[PDB]
């Protein structure tokens, strides 16, 4: 499997030069299950996990670009305080979930990595236990080959979006968006839209024609120089809360509050923000192009200073021991 | 166990027999990627997009006595909802019911919990995203039976809340017309039926209409009619089976919005599901409906749905153990 | 009168009214006092006004005849009695009234109200409900039309809106017709800045709703189908679907999906004001061909054709 | 006219006569350009206003002959027409003018004053055009008006949280922009009064705390203070309450309130310009901290009554 793919010559987006030793067998990819270190290969779960059969787990995704690991820290926050709210208990503490990741990705041998970790409610001593105090909650962990919500290509020069006719986002009263989860039923229908209309991705609103999110990430907008991102039915991302520290640092006004779809519509630019590729241009809505149709001045400051923190040493990364 | 207690002299029973725990199959198969195996080996893939995706849809039947109960109109729901997910089996309608009955048979259980699960699958490499690389895949597992109400409460009845704080998902959003494992709202709406002392919750729409249970569709009787939700919920063969035996008993049951005024103002309330068949709801957030004791009409409906599983015809279908 | 197309199942009456009455063109009754509509005023302290506590119907008459003034009647009264409202009058009694306006107005085609409010007590500012003395407002005006006569011929646009929608029925309730249009006037403006002849409302699970001041049905494989939840049960409605049956076509009152909406064979807008306009596009797009539909046609030109023909659904006014 | 208030508490009516010989003493409105006595104030049955609603109005209290906020009101109620493309025909300073004119002729020293602008009437009755209807604007000052009764205001009211009915979005009837459209409101109500509760709290359709009939809900909760800031009427009692907080050093925050955080609350109250703040003793029957006015909400509450007869910029005296 490749471990790079075509990025744009002389882009901010480069992986990493070097070579795999494949004599090991978890050269490109391990899993951690039920307390072994996996190849990604081999990496299965009890189809009894109630992870599977009610989606009952929250997890958490990072990235690892040039050997560093960015904000562990803050994702293992995350992810244990949702798990807390959904009353699962992972049975390691934060430092052990931090130890056993990095050794996934060590032993995956990978610079550039796409890593999950998820916190399940489990299986019991039998299939199809159902008794909550039963059940064994499960920590699954991977390291594997970088995943692009959008491609390189898009992350240089901008990606297209549509409001779907057809689906919203679920409010955080029912499948709660707030909580990490793999419950996309509403995100993989948006998806489908947006293909058939010839789109880069969706733009789901809540039940109150507020921005919600997209299918796997935030989207911030810019109005009159300043920087606006949905308070309420969006996962708190660590994408966005690195945008709104860069926006900070150079001096623009960021705020997390409703964003209406007037606002929307009237934005000056668009971008989706996520851990899998970072800040992404949204050139075009619904046909109709944001500003100049080009990836917007904000846009393309925030996304290159973003790319620039996977090289400075400082509290957001961590090299990888390989 | 392949029993638990049943009220004595009750209409339910469990079937009086022994098992052979030589055969790797005795009590629990699955079939996952073409093969059969012991329940308790069955794994899937991690990077399976059913998982991180939750991109499936599934039905549940069940057996009772050695009959699998409308195993046909269970093919066909999976069938039609696999279809609007842009999902394919790679099996015929046929091809599944047989690799059904055989996973019923090789498990040796009289009643059985029996799930059919198509998901989107995987592709050559862990974190393909690209939909046309992933391989979909059927996976199927016949399980002792599981009660979404025990049996205590199927003849008794059972409690029921709104939550306070909890919405079934609009069918715009993780749409409940195509069964799914995205069960966020329902498990959330469980635990605050458990946090307030309740044996269940009964979740509104958007719009303050009856949606659906966690597991089971409602039906309300007023002034001797029947009436469940159309809109957001689960299309049951539960509740069709319910509604044909509402129509040969001469009940009219309409399929319809039914309002939150008609929920509090319900002569009667029940569940109905595969997973323990007709549940009698005493109350309704501390307020008994009726007497508080299982009404005439779901007792009547109860008690056929149970004499159906025992009756030779079309509904219901001998395992060849 | 206004313009009609030439030959059309449209056609106002040929007639001369006598402005010797002064309550020739247009009549109210209020408090009740017969009054010419010029002078027609409420108190400002009715709670119809501040909290717009109140029902109402409209019914029309067309060539001298009220259409279905008993179902009207029956739907302002059941919609009253959900929102605790008294009109200390009898449907007969109201009825005798509504026609008694009519026939003052002079108009043989006339838009025709009937409102019930919550009403006022002895001091502006009173809220407690049990000391407001709910009151009947009456009146009949010149004919009114949601889409002109020549768009009832040929067809109106319509959009889906991008920023509102239809309040659902667990909020201001559609089923009880009500003057709280905040919703149908910000689609309407949508529509006005968008270019469209109308707007289309979705529900709170991108359901067809309604529109501003009319139901919405379409055909699809030669069935008709119409919004059951969040919608006026509309009377041009309950006749379309009787004209359907007559017809031998298929008709549901079931919840409409957005994808159902756009991929409609046929859409059509039904009310009091002006019957059965054809949808020739919406967002853009033509439905079917981009001219009224065939469905659409045949029970538009049955609508007018039941004003004339005598039986239960038709008055004659007596002028 | 007055009413009780109870004895030695922070609310009470001025001691004074009017002069019943003036046919404005007790109540005046303007309509079309036309000062009135109350009784006599009457509204064309076709402006628009009427049957579609459509309408933005404000309303500001007098207490011991001092309007309250009235700049603010006035704000609010410009900033909102402009949204509904509204135009009164006249300036702030010329509504500000008619207005206090308004309370000067009814000689009320306490009073519910309203500013009403609507979309209007044309030539004809059922005019169809917008473009063709003139918009209207009508003010009317009349006795004091309570969302709660005065002993409910010191000693506190009940609440319940409506099975049936949920405030109506920003994107349907916007809650955002005072309106008459009281649809759910008035259910709610209904359902409350039904269940033996004061009044009811309504959820917006996520389930966040959206206001109630009349009125925004503040909740304290481990001495901070939170608000909705979506789906409820930004009102002038709440920016007033906010003010008051931050001078007390307490914590206030505009946000998403969850029915979670309302059942957890410490304390609940009810903020209006008919009445000022009002305690939400019991939700759903169950007691409120101890069952009794919180000690947030009576600091503020006190506090916001005496607001009313300090000189400084949030009053101004009518020229009786
Ligand atoms: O592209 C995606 C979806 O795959 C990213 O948003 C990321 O993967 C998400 O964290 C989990 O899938
Ligand atoms: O997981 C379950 C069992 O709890 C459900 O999928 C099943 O449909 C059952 O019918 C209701 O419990
Ligand atoms: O039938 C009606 C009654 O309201 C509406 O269609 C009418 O057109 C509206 O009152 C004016 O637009
Ligand atoms: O300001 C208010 C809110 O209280 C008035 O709009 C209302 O008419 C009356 O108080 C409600 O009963």
């Amino acid at each position: 499997g490749a471990i790079r793919e075509d990025t744009p010559a002389g882009s901010v987006i480069q992986y990493s030069d070097y070579e795999i030793d494949y004599s090991s067998p978890f050269a490109g990819g391990v899993a951690w299950i039920e307390g072994e270190y996996l190849p990604a290969e081999d990496a299965k779960i009890s189809i009894f996990d109630t992870g599977f059969g009610k989606s009952d787990l929250t997890y958490t995704v990072a990235h690892v670009w040039h050997g560093n690991i960015f904000r562990l820290g803050d994702h293992l926050d995350r992810l244990l305080d949702g798990a807390r709210k959904l009353r699962l208990d992972p049975g390691y503490t934060k430092d052990e979930l931090a130890d056993i990741t990095k050794k996934c990705v060590m032993l995956s041998q990978l610079r550039e990595s796409f890593v999950n970790l998820t916190i399940t409610r489990g299986y019991g001593k039998r299939p199809g236990e159902r008794d909550l105090s039963k059940l064994t909650n499960q920590v699954y962990i991977y390291a594997i080959p970088y995943i692009w919500a959008f491609p390189p290509e898009e992350q240089i020069f901008g990606t297209t979006a549509v409001v779907p006719r057809h689906v919203r986002r679920a409010g955080r009263n029912t499948v709660d968006p707030t909580i990490k989860n793999y419950q996309w039923g509403d995100l993989t229908a948006a998806s489908f839209e947006a293909k058939d209309r010839g789109a880069g991705t969706a733009i789901l609103m809540d039940a109150d024609n507020c921005v919600a999110e997209g299918p796997g990430f935030n989207v911030c907008i810019v109005k009159d120089g300043k920087l606006a991102s949905p308070s309420r039915n969006a996962l708190p991302g660590i994408t966005r809360k690195t945008v709104f520290e860069i926006a900070g640092a150079m001096g623009i006004e960021a705020a997390l509050r409703d964003v209406t779809s007037h606002e929307l519509y009237d934005a000056d630019e668009i971008m989706a923000v996520t851990t899998a590729g970072g800040v992404t241009p949204i050139n075009t809505l619904d046909g109709v192009p944001i500003g100049d149709g080009e990836p917007g001045p904000v846009t393309v400051a925030i996304r290159d200073r973003f790319w620039a923190l996977m090289d400075e040493p400082g509290p957001l990364i961590e090299a990888i021991q390989y």
